[PDB]
RNA sequence: GCCGUAAUGGCGAGAACCGGCCGAAGGCGGGAAUAGCCGGGGGUUUCCCCGGUCCGCCCGACUCCUGGGGCCCGUGAAAAGG
């Protein structure tokens, strides 16, 4: 599976929440499906997604790049720290789950 | 894309924009006009009385405060006290 391809997909046809204090909003108030979080996020990042989230009953997929290259795989001119899919609209996204 | 600077620029690692919190030198009132000063008088040995002590602008530090940027094979004390 292409990570970005799918990733612009389901950020088109479904619903992405970009960003680390977004996604972390949606793991404690909404229902996302999956977040999504870069490999150099800060210690500090990670430990609270990775809790929030252990609550919340949400996997976490860790993309194979840096922040800013999560941003170039959804088509951003900035980083993306953590993102929270809560709607694969088209793409198979979900698929980086297993 | 959007927001900028004297200059460097800033933002999903959270921008613009809106509301708020902490926060200088110093300003202003009180001190305080009763003082001091200026002018006009009367005493005596430094005392008393009278009038004014205003309006509107400008420059402005080497003094005081604040923040930004840069440099170092150089990194710019310690303790009492609080
Ligand atoms: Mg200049």
């Amino acid at each position: 599976i292409d990570i970005g391809r799918e990733l612009q997909v389901a950020i088109n046809t479904g619903k992405v929440i970009i960003g680390l204090r977004e996604t972390k909003k949606s793991l404690l108030t909404g229902a996302p499906k999956l977040v999504i979080i870069a490999a150099n996020a800060p210690r500090w990042a990670r430990e609270d997604i990775e809790y929030y989230a252990k609550l919340a009953g949400v996997p976490i997929f860790t993309f194979p790049g840096s922040s800013i290259e999560l941003g170039a795989a959804a088509k951003r001119p900035h980083k993306i720290m953590a993102l929270a899919v809560v709607d694969p609209g088209q793409s198979e996204i979900l698929k980086l789950v297993e």
